[PDB]
């Protein structure tokens, strides 16, 4: 066959993709290539302590990516925190996700299953940010706003946005009961302060269920 090299596709950044990110569970089957798979494997993954072990399966409708972990906090905050930087990836590709407490495998807390969607349109339920921040909203710098607005976005089993966020001046902490949840929240705000202030945020496990991230290290 013939075809262009490439032809080009709006890349979406890191805002666009957490705004155009919904979970799915409606798709279609357009398409779902050996060749997205690659793209995947080569995506750049931040962890806090160590790379999981990710799996995609393709030979199943919808498709899935998934990874083993244990049942301890820090290693499902990790779970979160890498599954969420592939969701955001996979958005930015154009595919629907969705976080599903499935798994055909008895030591996988979620599957990320995707695909296209069959819809365009959505709906988002967040509660208010003011019910999330410790902070009086007035308290926070434009950049913090920001990344606070984005973390939110984030999704959480059964949208029950189990976080605390207070950001004291050099960081913005992250406290949550439901660690993988917690995980998914830091990548968004890891993500999104990277952006902003062109830097690598620094990642702090504070006590027993909370993340600081220091933002302009």
């Amino acid at each position: 066959g013939s075809d262009k090299i490439h032809h080009h596709h709006h890349h979406m950044n890191i805002f666009e993709a957490i705004e155009n990110r919904h979970s799915v569970r409606d798709f279609l089957e357009r398409k779902m290539p050996e060749r997205v798979k690659d793209d995947i494997e080569n995506l750049l993954v931040k962890f806090i302590t160590k790379k999981l072990d990710w799996k995609i399966n393709l030979s199943s409708f919808p498709s899935y990516i998934y990874a083993k972990a244990e049942k301890h906090f820090d290693e499902l905050v990790e779970y979160g925190f890498q599954g969420e930087q592939i969701v955001l990836f996979l958005t930015a590709q154009g595919f629907g996700t969705c976080w599903m407490a499935r798994s055909p495998h008895p030591d996988v807390p979620y599957i990320i299953v995707f695909g296209y969607p069959r819809t365009r349109n959505f709906t988002r339920k967040r509660r208010p940010i003011t019910s999330f921040l410790e902070n009086d909203l007035e308290e926070l710098p434009p950049e913090i706003v920001k990344i606070v607005e984005m973390t939110i976005l984030a999704p959480s089993a059964l949208n029950r946005q189990p976080w605390k966020i207070k950001y004291t001046g050099g960081e913005l902490c992250i406290s949550s009961e439901r660690p993988v949840d917690l995980g998914i929240a830091l990548s968004h705000a890891y993500l999104t302060a990277r952006e902003i202030f062109k830097r690598e945020p620094v990642i702090q496990k504070r006590g027993e269920d909370t993340y600081c991230l220091i933002l302009n290290p």
